[PDB]
């Protein structure tokens, strides 16, 4: 739980640094 969240966190981060140039591509 406690340490999951922080799991949540960087997953999000990332999500807004390599899909943000190729989703698919």
């Amino acid at each position: 739980g406690a340490w999951k969240n922080f799991w949540s966190s960087l997953r999000k981060g990332f999500y807004d640094g390599e899909a943000g140039r190729a989703i698919r591509r």
